[PDB]
């Protein structure tokens, strides 16, 4: 695909959940687990956001969020989700999806210089109650984590 008409479709997709967003959601992190056993941490914090179910039935979220790191310190990060979905069961209210989220996070590690962030999505749901995740990749103590939260869907 054709990078400028990439970017104007993706700065549209963010523009549109700004302004007209459908509903908010409020974001609990869940769990952490690491993808190579030889897991479960549980993740303090939680976010809200914006969201919308577009036309080819494809998730947008602009989100807002703050959780412990493994540091145990706050950790902020705001972004935009995107997750290409399908719902492929008799009762159209189950949802899966896959796809990812753009934004900035902080960490104490390196004084709360603001990082960006470019990171795989995906989810299960069922009508506003949904488990989604993302993957950190890194090879060697970097990454290798799932990190899930639940995400209501309201108004
Ligand atoms: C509760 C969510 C907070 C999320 C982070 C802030 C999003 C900033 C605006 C994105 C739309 C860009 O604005 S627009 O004027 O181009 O449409
Ligand atoms: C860089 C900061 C990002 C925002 C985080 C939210 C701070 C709320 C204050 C809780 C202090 C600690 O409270 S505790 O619930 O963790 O014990
Ligand atoms: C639709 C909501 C999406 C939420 C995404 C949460 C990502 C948190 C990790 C940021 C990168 C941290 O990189 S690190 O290597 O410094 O840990
Ligand atoms: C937490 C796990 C996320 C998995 C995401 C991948 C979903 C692929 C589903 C195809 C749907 C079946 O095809 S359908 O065309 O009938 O909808
Ligand atoms: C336009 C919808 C096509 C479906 C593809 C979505 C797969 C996930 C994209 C990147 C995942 C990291
Ligand atoms: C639409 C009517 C109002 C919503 C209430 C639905 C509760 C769903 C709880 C299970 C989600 C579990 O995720 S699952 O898709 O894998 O089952
Ligand atoms: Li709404």
């Amino acid at each position: 695909m054709n990078a400028d008409e990439w970017m104007t479709t993706f700065r549209e997709n963010i523009a549109q959940t700004w302004q007209q967003p459908e509903h908010y959601d409020l974001y609990i992190p869940a769990i952490t687990w690491h993808a190579r056993f030889a897991y479960n941490e549980r993740p303090w914090g939680g976010g809200f956001g914006l969201s919308r179910w577009d036309e080819k039935g494809n998730w947008h979220g602009l989100y807002a969020m703050a959780f412990k790191d493994s540091w145990n310190k706050w950790e902020p990060i705001a972004g935009y989700g995107w997750e290409s979905t399908w719902r492929p069961l008799a009762d159209e209210n189950f949802h899966l999806g896959l796809g990812f989220t753009a934004g900035v996070t902080a960490r104490d590690n390196w004084n709360y210089i603001p990082l960006p962030v470019l990171l795989p999505l995906a989810s299960v749901g069922y009508g506003p109650v949904t488990f989604q995740m993302t993957y950190i990749p890194g090879t060697y103590n970097n990454g290798n984590v799932y990190f899930a939260w639940m995400r209501f869907q309201f108004l």
